[PDB]
């Protein structure tokens, strides 16, 4: 997260880290057994780390639960990042408390201008790299599908939303991929792609979660 602030510890209780020896993507807890993330974050072994703030220090809220099942969207395109969504079933249910909670799935798509909260342990610099220990947060509005298309001509499917600041300086970045964008208490985005990070006219592009409610609830019911 570039141009953010450090979240209050555990104020984002649905944020997970996906760990493959180290943090490589984010994800969101949507059921005691299920995390949603981006299909481009797929690996055959993932340990899910819940209740993190400092991913470099054990603070005693952490639950480390390996993935039992990892299901990419059947139509995920590795090239255009269309349908950039996957589900991860945990090998045991996460205990839900104040520090580990679910986030609702959307009941409608969000309007342009809706304030959202974006989080992760991705890079914090627009120039070079600094990967933080502490979970970063960013308040950011949903952008118009028109404004998102003008930023990226012919690259935005209907399964994509822009969220951010056309001016630059405030965006997610590499290592936030797969993590949440939550607006009015609903998971509306998954950190997907962008041309660099926090550049002028290149806002973050996010998978549009309100297109996928049927697919998610089906995969859960079947597995
Ligand atoms: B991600 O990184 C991809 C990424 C995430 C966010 C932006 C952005 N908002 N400008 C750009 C690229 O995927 C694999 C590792 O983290
Ligand atoms: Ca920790």
């Amino acid at each position: 997260i570039v141009g953010g602030y450090t979240c209050a510890a555990n104020s984002i209780p649905y944020q997970v880290s996906l760990n493959s020896g180290s943090h490589f993507c984010g994800g969101s807890l949507i059921n005691s057994q299920w995390v949603v993330s981006a299909a481009h974050c797929y690996k055959s072994r993932i340990q899910v780390r819940l209740g993190e703030h400092n991913i470099d220090v054990l603070e005693g809220n952490e639950q480390f639960i390996n993935a039992a099942k990892i299901i990419t969207h059947p139509n995920f395109n590795g090239n255009t990042l269309d349908n950039d969504i996957m589900l991860i079933k945990l090998s045991s249910p996460a205990t839900l408390n104040s520090r580990v909670a679910t986030v609702s799935l959307p009941r409608s798509c969000a309007a342009a201008g809706t304030e959202c909260l974006i989080s992760g342990w991705g890079n914090t610099k627009s120039s070079g790299s600094s990967y933080p220990s502490l979970l970063q947060c960013l308040k950011a509005p949903v952008l118009s599908d028109s404004s998102c298309k003008s930023s990226y001509p012919g690259q935005i499917t209907g399964n994509m939303i822009c969220v951010g600041f056309l001016e630059g300086g405030k965006d997610s970045c590499q290592g936030d991929s797969g993590g949440p964008v939550v607006c009015n208490g609903q998971l509306q985005g998954i950190v997907s792609w962008g041309y660099g990070c926090a550049q002028k006219n290149k806002p973050g592009v996010y998978t549009k979660v309100c297109n996928y409610v049927n697919w998610i609830q089906q995969t859960i019911a079947a597995n």
